């Protein structure tokens, strides 16, 4: 590029439709909602195409309540600058004291950005467990609690219950077909949030359900694996913090993300 | 393809220049180094590109005010506005309202599923048979004699064929510096083309008025323009103001740019 321009801020439209994969099949409490994960890859593709880099880091990020989006609903991602970095704000009404869905802050590399690498030690994590949930309990279970998943986000293959962790198989449906483009598909990155229900599913009389309400960083070391595993730990009422590692499944590490809270709904 | 296609809104876009850069080194304006109004025309098609994410094929109904003056660093603001599928952009370098606008005009992006159409021109006969034939070195002596001091990077054209009712320009960019794969409209190139009118607006002897952009109608790119081509011009018509059609084309007569209504106004000297 002859000009390399710093741009300024900017606001990005898109009307979603509950034809789309991601909103048809994600029914909470009877209502097809945008699920979180979705405005996250939103925000970085917006982030993406805005600074012409890649964005390897999403922080502080804060949701409300789920966007509805009952047949169409048109979604408003404003990106501020903060020096080399971005800040996203997502909106659907225009007015300034209207609701923010979603914020959080966008970090690019840059253009000399070094490469790090991290493994996961898989195996002892496949055997000892305390307990094993299958798919079919684990969306049973969501399903209780007023998490209707389809098909498409029905990605826990299996859940490896540990004394002080769990891991979970995930696999993505051959249905959806995955974009070259789509960093981080909505379904794989939901179920890797979805993969908390290990420690939140708690007893067979609750069925509470959790969403995703803060998330201090996702971290993304290189483009995520369609099948491999999630670590998940507490980081330590109705808010419960996690920590989250994605691999494939020899152990490499795609995606950190460090303090996810879930609020109870 | 992504997952979220978005429409873009406003954006503003900030670029230093800088006298350090050639474009602007070698082009000299009654003694000042000034920014060509080339240059603004490929910094808003970047910025189009860059902001909507697809081709733009052409920029129409442009306007131009008195060029740019950069001595050392000087900050320029590219504002995108929406215009539906289309956008607006809007140049200047201070902020406040007052201020004055130095570009403005339209951005037209290209569709999907748009068609392929190509363009040819009969190029030989225009090669033989003009009333005069201008060098390039007279060409830019006489440049200098109106204030128009262009460095070596700017000596684009190589001849001029003067015709009864047309001009036909060589053009071909000096070795010294290749264009980034990227930049479609090079800066030298694009102001060679609007160079090249001088075929037309240089009048009499004893007249050394020089000509600078102040409109433009329509420039349509058909594909990326070759580095070596001709320039086709022609008085559009219809004393300070001239203004002409122009195409571009390689030495086979295949037209990669269409200029519709380029008007270059009498810049005097302060």
């Amino acid at each position: 590029p002859l000009f390399d321009f710093s741009a300024g801020e900017c606001r990005f439209y898109k009307t979603l439709s509950d034809s789309e994969y991601y909103v048809k099949d994600h029914v909470v409490h009877e209502k097809t909602v945008l699920p979180g994960a979705a405005i996250i890859e939103a925000a970085r593709e917006a982030g993406e195409r805005l600074y012409g880099k890649s964005v390897i880091k999403l922080s502080q990020v804060v949701w409300a309540v789920p966007i509805t989006v009952e047949k169409e609903k048109t979604i408003m991602i404003d990106l501020l600058p903060n020096q080399k970095d971005g800040r996203f704000v997502v909106k659907t009404d225009m007015q300034p004291e209207a609701a923010v869905h979603c914020q959080g802050n966008i970090i690019t590399c840059g253009d000399q950005d070094a490469s790090h690498t991290e493994r996961f030690q898989l195996d002892s994590w496949l055997t000892g467990q305390k307990r094993l949930i299958s798919s079919a309990e684990c969306y049973r279970d969501f399903r209780q609690s007023g998490l209707e998943y389809g098909a498409s986000f029905q990605v826990i293959k299996q859940l490896f219950i540990h004394e002080n962790a769990v891991l979970a198989r995930i696999s993505l449906p051959e249905s959806i077909h995955k974009k070259s483009g789509t960093l981080l598909e909505p379904c794989l990155l939901d179920g890797i949030f979805q993969s908390t229900t290990g420690f939140t599913s708690g007893q067979e009389d609750d069925h509470t359900a959790y969403l995703p309400f803060e998330l201090g960083e996702l971290e993304i070391l290189h483009a995520p694996s369609a099948n491999g595993y999630a670590y998940i730990t507490a980081a330590d009422d109705d808010v419960k913090r996690f920590h989250i590692l994605f691999m494939d499944e020899n152990g490499s590490v795609s995606l950190k993300i460090k303090n996810l809270a879930l609020k109870a709904l």
